[PDB]
């Protein structure tokens, strides 16, 4: 609709605002603008280094009475250096302090890979490569389940998990809470048909990240393709009197996915909201799906030898 039903009975808004790469100095205004414009879902993470400033915006709009807490859907994620059972609660509480909230609507395991705990987000050894933790996914899931029982979070989920990693959790002896959501990279160049079908069959809601192809990703090359500039996608947009961004945001919505485009620009934040007033035809949808090239923008290349690296499996 405008909201999808999760397995805990809560409704998740189908459109949310992304905050990765949003500078601390600009993200407070961006969130304020988003809330005014009508966004009710914000995607956060400790690793984005801007939760405090996102929290400032949320507090201002709650105090102004523009929104009530219950109408907001706030998401954050447990970083890889906090997968140890004894660290999960502390990480969640830090995020809660920064955002200035008493609960999260949804808390995700950010990546299936655990790293060595410490101050560095990507701890490195003497040579090449990230230092892994010997923790596994099931022990981390058990720690996440405790967060629900303690009232710190309403729902728990996963991000960048392949179907075998999802299976692992679903077959966990004594599984108490199923993952509500799997947040994955998804756009016309990486359509994820198999993983999406798999998750939806298990009652797991899929959130599509990098829906515009993350043009501001720090490792972008000038030779790299651009979704926003694809003349085939421009042509569909022109047919509907919409922008290519609007088409790219509407696309996942019609696949029953939640989508979280990032912007710090008030005019683009507003433009990205205007996606409820048109429909892509079944022809448009089939055509957009045909553009798949299995091109993955977020491949976590420093973790390719990690025992839990998600992207060796087909899906
Ligand atoms: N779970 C995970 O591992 C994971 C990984 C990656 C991302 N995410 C989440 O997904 C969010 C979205 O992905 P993303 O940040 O990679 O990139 P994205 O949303 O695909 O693209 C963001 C870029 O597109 C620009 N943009 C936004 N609206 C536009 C419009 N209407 N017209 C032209 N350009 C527009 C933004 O510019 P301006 O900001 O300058 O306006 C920014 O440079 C993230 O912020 C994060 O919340 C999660
Ligand atoms: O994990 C994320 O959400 C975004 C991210 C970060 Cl913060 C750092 C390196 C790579 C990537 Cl994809």
């Amino acid at each position: 609709a405008s909201r999808l039903l999760l397995n805990n009975g809560a409704k998740m808004p189908i459109l949310g605002l992304g905050t990765w790469k949003s500078p601390p100095g600009q993200v407070t205004e961006a969130v304020k603008v988003a809330i005014d414009v009508g966004y009710r879902h914000i995607d956060c993470a400790h690793v984005y280094q801007n939760e405090n400033e996102v929290g400032v915006a949320i507090q201002e709009k709650l105090r102004e009475q523009v929104v009530k807490r219950e109408e907001l859907f706030i998401v954050s994620k447990l970083w890889c250096t906090y997968h140890e059972k004894g660290l999960v609660k502390g990480a969640c509480q830090k995020t809660l302090s920064d955002l200035k909230l008493d609960y999260l609507d949804l808390y995700l395991i950010h990546w299936p890979t655990g790293f060595k705990p410490g101050k560095e987000f990507f701890p490195l050894d003497e040579s090449n490569g990230v230092v892994p933790s010997d923790t596994n996914i099931l022990d981390t899931w058990a720690a996440m389940e405790e967060l629900v029982d303690e009232g710190l979070v309403k729902a728990i989920g996963i991000s960048n998990f392949n179907h075998l990693q999802v299976e692992m959790i679903l077959n966990k002896p004594g599984l108490k809470y199923k993952p509500a959501v799997n947040q994955i990279e998804c756009h016309p160049y990486l359509t994820q048909e198999k993983l999406i079908q798999y998750c939806q069959s298990k009652g797991i809601v899929v959130t599509a990240y990098s829906p515009l192809g993350s043009p501001d990703r720090p490792w972008a090359k000038p030779e790299d393709p651009s979704l926003l500039e694809d003349p085939r996608i421009k042509a569909i947009a022109a047919k509907h009197d919409k922008t290519t961004a609007q088409v790219l945001i509407r696309f996942p919505m019609q696949r029953n996915l939640v989508v979280i485009p990032k912007s710090v620009t008030p005019e683009r934040i507003a433009e990205n909201f205007k996606v409820f007033d048109f429909e892509l035809s079944s022809q448009d949808m089939t055509t957009l799906l045909s553009y798949n090239r299995n091109w993955r923008v977020c491949a976590l290349l420093s973790c390719t030898s990690h025992k839990d690296y998600p992207f060796h499996e087909e899906f």
